[PDB]
């Protein structure tokens, strides 16, 4: 919106360089925070590799997700990766928060009215693919992450990743 | 260290008053954020509702607290409140990092080097009472909370509080 200054366009396109530099490791997300907001990391992935949907989407995604069966739920601040297993359960909503309870032992409140995006993210992860759908908020990082589980043999459980792809290339 | 100025010490004093007029809604210590950092609210409180013990407790209070049986694990963030109920796993550490795995839900990874006090808060939230562990950072925020479960009655699970009681009788 408001006029750009050259120095302010410099300090962007250097911002870009050291994402794109930073990319070389190219199997985490956050980790490449040389220089920006996860969004930005997000944006230049493989093209495929991160699918956004519109926020508006939200309650149909969970809906959807309710029906995978038990994922991974992941919370992480720079002092905790929480990581639950256990299937989403309903949830009700109230002055822009999610207050989700059922039989499953991921529970809490999601701040749905902050949701700016949700991006179905599929990449190398050190070695393996990986595949979680990304709730973001206005600041271009996750409000949380569902992560698609892996089976006995370590590899992502047939019948959810089924789901998983279906979803995101509908977005695609 | 530095020097204090006349208008720093005032904005200090006038936080502080904040501080204590906030907290007006006797029973949420981070709702009350009109001023400061939630450790400031919490060594506002009434003496005995906010009992800290040494961040080197880090693996004997974990360690004690696995013996509670099923507790409330708590992290939360401006998008989201996570709580998940579970035994506390054993944790392993390497660089910093307390990462704790077993049968419970309750999984992922402590930045244990990021303690710098872990608090006892016991005192009334909305009309009851409460009881939790807060592990808190450097910058005077809890990293996770650790919550004493209620029974079917709705009233603090009897076992599990008496030994919450006496930890933290023990650092006060």
């Amino acid at each position: 919106a408001y006029p750009m200054s050259i120095a302010a366009q410099k300090n962007d396109d250097d911002r870009q360089a050291r994402a794109l530099a930073a990319l070389a490791e190219k199997p985490e997300a956050i980790a490449a925070k040389a220089e920006v907001a996860p969004a930005e990391i997000l944006a230049i992935l493989p093209q495929g590799a991160a699918v956004s949907a519109p926020a508006d989407r939200f309650d149909a995604i969970w809906n959807e997700m309710r029906g995978w069966g038990e994922i991974l739920m992941i919370v992480q601040t720079g002092d905790i990766v929480l990581e639950v297993p256990g299937h989403l359960p309903e949830g009700t909503e109230s002055h822009g928060w999610f207050n989700i309870h059922g039989d499953s032992p991921i529970g809490g409140h999601i701040k749905k009215d902050n949701c700016a995006a949700i991006t179905f993210v599929d990449r190398g992860f050190h070695g393996r693919r990986s595949c979680s759908v990304w709730f973001m908020n206005a600041a271009g990082g996750a409000m949380f992450k569902i992560f698609v589980r892996r089976d006995e043999n370590k590899e992502l459980l047939a019948g959810q990743l089924a789901k998983f792809e279906e979803l995101r290339d509908g977005f695609r």
